[PDB]
């Protein structure tokens, strides 16, 4: 399913951890 490129953006919010 092409949202599997939106799953791509949950590593965005690992960079907030630090």
């Amino acid at each position: 399913f092409p949202r599997i490129w939106l799953h791509n953006l949950g590593q965005h919010i690992y960079e907030t951890y630090g």
